[PDB]
């Protein structure tokens, strides 16, 4: 029943327009995106094992016209393969269009386009930071619930070519084995502590070395020694995460053993930050494309 091509065409029709212009899909169409993407998310592993070549993006937060920007720099699907690290909704003004385009591409190109869960893909959080209000304002609360059901099935982490470990937040002191991630059962809401919480909420910290307390009031911080041991233990070369704004769009930590990516330029209209996108080529060489704020 679902006309994906037409949905994608209408979402892209506003390319070039000044930021703010809405796209108005029918409720039934959005509901269809959620239900069909949810089938796909559940049919694929919770810990994705992906291969290069690949583009990797961090937080978007409903900045739809920045998402379009990313695709014009990186290549509209299927010209490149994509992995997004979560935080698609909240704070920005066009979360619906952001998430709709992402889900549409996921349905169209399920083997070449991937979405991880971020900490905002949780109903207790996106109720407060804007997605609930955007849904209510534009459609209704029932549609917001349909999105939650779909968010609850997103995968949590990826390993790219057995060398790059990717997740929204970062590491967990509870993470002894990758099998622990593969055993996480979907759908689920994100608990307030534990492994799943930490993957979506933790942060690197330059002033600690081991594990520390996190100023967010949830989860932990980790230092360079945690990072080194994790990579040595699992025979990995790099951790790739998002979750924090970085002035330059990306930022290395711990002698380039971790990188933070952030893909929303001029975040909230408040910050003066650039957005970045990481390319991994077949040789596992990492490059960056930078989108300066306009
Ligand atoms: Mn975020
Ligand atoms: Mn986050």
């Amino acid at each position: 029943k679902l006309n994906i091509d037409s949905i994608i065409q209408r979402l892209l029709e506003v390319r070039g327009s000044k930021p703010g212009k809405n796209v108005q899909l029918q409720e039934n169409e959005i509901r269809g995106l959620c239900l069909k993407s949810r089938e796909i998310f559940l049919s694929q592993p919770i810990l994705l094992e992906l291969e290069a070549p690949l583009k990797i993006c961090g937080d978007i937060h409903g900045q739809y016209y920045d998402l379009l920007r990313l695709f014009e720099y990186g290549g509209f699907p299927p010209e490149s393969n994509y992995l997004f690290l979560g935080d698609y909704v909240d704070r920005g003004k066009q979360s619906l269009e952001t998430i709709c385009l992402l889900l549409a591409y996921k349905i169209k190109y399920p083997e070449n386009f991937f979405l991880l869960r971020g900490n905002h893909e949780c109903a207790s959080i996106n109720r407060i930071y804007g997605f609930y209000d955007e849904c209510k304002r534009r459609y209704n609360i029932k549609l917001w619930k349909t999105f939650t059901d779909c968010f609850n099935c997103l995968p949590i982490a990826a390993i790219v070519d057995e060398k790059i470990f990717c997740c929204h937040g970062g590491l967990s002191p509870d993470l002894q084995s990758m099998e622990q991630i593969r055993r996480i059962m979907r759908p689920t809401d994100v608990p307030d502590q534990g492994l799943l919480c930490d993957l979506l909420w933790s942060d690197p910290d330059k002033d600690v070395l081991g594990w520390g307390e996190n100023d967010r009031g949830v989860s932990f911080t980790f230092g360079a020694e945690v990072v080194a041991k994790f990579l040595h233990k699992h025979d990995l070369d790099l951790i790739c995460r998002a979750h924090q704004v970085v002035e330059d769009g990306y930022e290395f930590f711990a002698k380039r053993q971790l990188v933070t990516l952030f893909s929303a330029p001029n975040y909230c209209g408040e910050f003066d930050n650039a957005g970045a996108m990481m390319s991994v080529d077949e040789t596992l060489m990492c490059s960056f494309q930078i989108l300066k704020p306009a």
